[PDB]
């Protein structure tokens, strides 16, 4: 190709203005196939310019200039300047070294990680340059292990300067793109290690179905199999595949119960004590790879086989799957080491991700992450964290940075896994930013105390946490149209906010603040209340623009630092003017698709909305007050629409339009009733209530209510009166 | 043998069903010759079975699955899985990783340490196996080094699961037993750093006598050597073999005095600067190894030569033993580097402690540890501990866990060495410490302030230390029997919990609570005294059975953890019912073996006790309340029997039995007097002391009685209080 250049040892790639390959061979051949991080190297031709010499050479794209004096790749041979001012002097990228600038990506796991832990780089920098090593192994084309690169060194550079989402959309072009998501990852999951019989899991079934929360997945942890009746010279229990036929003496059947409640079965997988003597499926697995059972020969869990991959799927798993297992959660905790060098971790999301799709369409697992490329195999599973405010606090950070590596579909333990201390305001925060994060995985350690249940916490606690949890199903429709975007067009569910304002200095200093798809910005509060407001708070950045709390209206004008002040039952969501959100109007109604949805309008500008569903698409239109909804194909569907504050029109059949420019815009929301609110529910002293609303209701002026606020001796409660002034103004 | 196994370039030995050795050799030849560490690969025949194929090999024992897959060791290639389920997922090894579950070892020294330091690994697991890497040279038949092992991987795989005992017997079978100690090495030292003359020595000792403090060894440090009188332009005078003629005018005239008070005597050895031209022997070490005299040529210290080793031990050393120097305090601490890659150390205490046996049977050194196998060579001279609380608190663990390595005859500086801090109450809690560990050496630093003198301080405490003194004295018969246990079966003195109580968690959160020989338990007090109560305190874990206090008879129902409360002067130290405790009635008296033993018997169980002695055997038996004592020879030795509180039988002569079981059994230890004595010496309120006393007299119901104390506002007022009614119940 005319954008291939080979200079001494080395290969150079443009593979776009602002990516390309640098490769060194020894034998002076250059690798072709695929690797376990790069699918494609397949990019439309593209300009740049070069000056070749005897002893050097230099590539020059709009975004870098990329040297190579010859010899072997130094941080003295091989180098690049951006051509970009965003550093004084970070501008320069040598082989081998760091520089500063990088937003970072994502790691392996949160098992045992109480509050930050640090994180791998990305392919984003702040400062626009960012290089991506490919130290993996070779595939074939049918995408098995080949062995080592001929390109004993391959790297990408990403110059993208601060375009994060077009980088995105070509690591994914170059890594492949994330596979389609089914609805029923996108609904509550139910998990807890805990010992359940087949009775006792179907009547925590009907008891979520009595509350009125809707699930879409039952997972079934470790004590499906046999734990404590494995006998000791065969090691532990962790590793099972033999169903416990005292908690599950017909488990087809209880499966079966669990497939007419409209529920995706998981079972936990521990791998990595392979298949030994005692098991069920052990004759079988046997027979196929000729062990000595008179010595009891185990099948050790080895990935690089294929024998043992083949006898795994089909006489492992395979019956399991027989009796209804619908998708694995593959929990591997044991280390990085196979005789491959391959990541066992690696080898199993690969494989079984392949696996899966035999039995299911857009089938998934749920496993740790495997590094650059593993957004391939979705879901995420972060692991055991340990249940507290510091790990609360880290957790929207980590999720958003992990769109910096294309790992978009993290699931989080809800609530946190292990160790840790009780306190119900952190479930319940955890849970509110759960719904609003890429899956709602309900999950908890071996403890009989760390039930996430509702029905475990206070009467006040149980109703917030179950008015959540139907909240997140009447978003599946807004969180499959994301996800049909992720797959299609390399967009992230959860964006930091740099995507949408790279040059606002606000967008690098909130760093849980996050977009949830194009409608929406989520500010989760992950900090303990303060008793003396009642209310928890969090700083949130209002880019320019109109914003309204998605829940209760409150207006905040941008561009803006402010804090915000929430009581324990309301999280702070914002919406533009003009945006519009589709919602099921029947979120416990168990159907394939919404007979019903909502159309939620937010008043001051226009607005539009694209759902797209597994067999339609659906265009909303808000334009100079005039609502239309169109689809691709008719339904029976009928539409509800919400303008501001009102329903406008009720359950309408097929497409149509709507003139609201004659009808209420503003929200009820007001300055005096959320003042009085706030100040009946703190713990502060009766006069200090009676002079704040007496002294607020009185003063006329906007300017002189915030100096009366100034003087209050109760500095938080300064800043909780300046929002509601703000709002208000 | 049928014991061995090669397998592509691997050699393993299954030693016993629970010990492997793991060898690699490039050349096909494996190593034969004894090592550093290994002295005897010689062990009985053991049944295990085998599944080899074209590519890999499975070795199969009772506790352990050993894998190799050929090649170079790799984590991949060779690994195990125990047959064990103390953890869930911790039950494999792989060549070259570490895993959980390690319970230490110990560690060259306590120099400069201020409370607590990394140790090294030991062979003794939690999780039930250890590596134990052989790195040391190949010895040569009489145990010279030879040079490098053609084994250049030559590992232990250790598969012992909780069977600690077991697993430290067969560690002595492979790197040799420990050596008897000689009885004298059992009774208390005396060390300081500090220039005494013959004189002012031999009147500290006869002071030592008149204050009723017996002694075994008479320690002489550094300044019996030139020190100050050694000319700059030879360095320094830390190293020396010339004694200080103005300290010293007649050397072996003032040894055969200590000689005549029955001490042993060894001076302390820097051997780092060798023997320079200032030196007394210089002239005949010159003669010897060729040196060039008129340049004053040094004899560096080189314990790699074979002619500097013997004029070391023939020409420096031979001239002070015919002087009368009984044994070599060697007191190395610059460093691990020599020309043959084997650590100095090692050289001195393998080669010094060969050499002492010429001159004395059954002889020791004093020297730093040198790693595992340097227990060949007792005794261990931790160093220069700082002197704090801090260290005192590490001192009983950091003793009990090096049983883990074989290395069971630490002597510590009983008090601490240097720096630090002056207070009594912790130099007497240390000497606490000391006399229920391996060795009683008191020693200290150059400082005016730092005497283990007991007359150094107030009345109070210096009548404790001489009682604790006195105390080691009567031990010495118990110590010496432990000790020939040591010798012939492999037994520590002081022993973990976990040793004998390996499935109990309450045995690994003790960390300073032992075993001191099988019949007593001590719990040492390792933190400054609460000045309320005016009593030290620590948590007890009490096994299952009946336990009373050695000293008080104070009784304990296990299984139980409980907080006990000392005054400064008294030891948490425990016998089981049954419990027989010989110990010698004459303590001060000069003589090579007891004229009399006191037989200490503590009542409510049948018991035993064997005491070896240097020419006989003499068995104490307790069965259905009738004690026997029997000999193997004859001896005018008196038998006094206690039993319990009372003296039964006085100064009885030869074998006899008596009946007990018509004795009182009851100590006199009551509830009611030990409340007083509390109540009397805290340091609060007469009017809560008045009511404590008013009340718990009043209330019958031991229930009630626990609930009054439930209300007291003394948190550990209540443990104390607690601690009495529990042993009241
Ligand atoms: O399948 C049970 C459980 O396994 C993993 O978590 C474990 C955790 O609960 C346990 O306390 C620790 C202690 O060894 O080990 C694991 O981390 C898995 O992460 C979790 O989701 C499962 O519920
Ligand atoms: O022989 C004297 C002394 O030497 C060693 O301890 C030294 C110590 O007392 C001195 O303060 C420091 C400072 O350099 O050096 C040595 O650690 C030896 O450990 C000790 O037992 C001796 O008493």
């Amino acid at each position: 190709n005319n954008n291939i250049i080979k200079f001494d040892k080395a290969r150079f790639t443009v593979l776009t203005e602002h990516l390309i390959r640098i490769e060194y061979s020894e034998t002076g051949e250059f690798e072709e196939r695929m690797t376990q991080m790069v699918q494609n190297r397949e990019f439309s031709e593209v300009n740049f310019d070069i000056i070749e010499k005897e002893e050097t050479i230099e590539i020059i794209t709009s975004t870098v200039h990329l040297y190579y004096n010859g010899g072997e790749f130094t941080n003295a041979s091989l180098f690049a300047d951006v051509k970009f001012n965003f550093s004084v002097y970070s501008n320069r990228w040598y082989f081998g070294e760091k520089s500063d600038g990088n937003l970072k990506g994502t790691t392996r796991t949160l098992d045992m990680i109480d509050g930050e832990c640090p994180l791998e780089d990305g392919i984003m920098s702040k400062n626009g340059f960012a290089v991506l090593a490919d130290k993996g192994k070779v595939l074939t084309e049918v995408g098995d292990i080949a062995g080592n690169s001929v390109s004993t060194i391959d790297l990408y550079l990403f110059a993208y300067g601060r375009d994060y989402r077009q980088a995105l959309k070509d690591f994914y072009q170059l890594t492949g793109n994330t596979p389609k998501l089914p609805r029923f990852a996108l609904g509550n999951w139910w998990s807890r290690y805990y010992d359940y019989s087949d009775k006792s899991y179907l009547a925590l079934m009907d008891k979520f179905t009595d509350k009125k929360v809707p699930l879409s997945v039952s997972v079934i942890d470790m004590d499906w199999h046999k734990v404590s009746e494995v006998p000791s010279r065969f090691g532990s229990g962790w590793t099972g595949y033999s169903w416990n036929k005292k908690l599950f003496p017909n488990p087809e059947n209880f499966i079966d119960e669990l497939h007419q409640r409209k529920l995706k079965v998981t079972l936990n997988d521990h791998p990595a004590d392979g298949i030994r003597a005692f098991e069920d499926p052990y004759p079988q697995v046997a027979q196929t790879l000729d062990l000595n059972t008179e010595l009891e020969e185990a099948a050790k869990f080895d990935f690089d086989n294929l024998k043992f991959r083949k006898a795994y799927f089909e006489e492992v798993h395979g019956p399991l799957e027989k009796e209804g297992v619908d998708f694995w959660w593959i929990d591997w905790q044991q280390g990085a080491i196979s005789k491959s060098g391959v990541d066992p971790l690696w080898l199993l999301n690969h494989y079984q991700y392949q696996n899966a799709q035999k039995k299911h369409k857009n089938n998934i697992i749920l496993s740790r992450y495997a590094g650059p490329g593993s957004h391939r195999y979705p879901l995420g599973f972060s692991g055991a964290s340990v249940i507290s405010w510091a790990s609360l606090d880290f957790q929207p950070y980590f999720t958003s940075t992990a769109s910096n590596i294309g790992y978009t579909w993290w699931s989080h333990d809800i609530g946190g896994h292990m160790q840790g201390y009780k306190d119900a305001e952190l479930s319940l925060r955890w849970l509110q930013f759960g719904v609003f994060s890429p899956i709602n995985r309900l999950h908890s350690s071996k403890s009989e105390f760390t039930s996430k249940e509702p029905w475990h916490f206070d009467a006040v606690i149980e109703q917030s946490m179950i008015d959540f949890l139907q909240l997140r199903h009447q978003l599946i429709p807004y969180l499959y149209s994301a996800n049909l975007i992720t797959a299609s067009e390399g967009r992230a569910l959860v964006e930091p906010l740099y995507y949408e304002y790279p040059m606002e200095e606000e967008a690098y200093q909130h760093r849980n603040q996050y977009l949830f798809g194009e409608q929406l910005m989520v500010a989760p509060i992950t900090e303990k209340m303060n008793s003396l407001l009642q209310m928890g708070s969090v700083e949130v950045w209002f880019p320019e623009g109109t914003w309204y709390d998605f829940f209760s209206g409150q207006p905040y004008d941008g561009k803006v630092s402010l804090k915000v002040y929430r009581e324990i039952t309301e999280m702070p969501v914002f919406a533009k003017a003009g945006a519009i959100i589709p919602l099921d109007k029947n979120p416990l109604k168990k159907e394939e698709i919404p007979s019903e949805i909502i159309w939620k309008i937010f008043p001051g500008a226009d607005g539009e909305y694209l759902l797209l569903e597994e067999d339609n698409e659906t265009k909303a239109e808000f334009v100079n007050g005039i609502f239309t909804v169109t689809s691709k194909k008719e339904s029976s569907r009928k539409h509800t629409i919400i303008y501001g504050e009102h329903e406008i029109v009720s359950a309408k059949r097929g497409e149509f339009s709507i003139d609201l420019n004659g009808k209420e815009e503003n929200f009820d929301w007001n300055f005096s009733t959320a003042l009085f609110r706030r100040l009946d529910i703190a713990e502060i002293s009766y006069e200090q209530k009676d002079e704040i609303l007496q002294q607020l209701s009185l003063i006329e002026e906007h300017e002189k209510q915030v100096a009366f606020i100034k003087t209050n001796e109760n500095q938080e409660l300064q800043n909780s009166l300046f929002e509601l002034l703000y709002s208000g103004k």
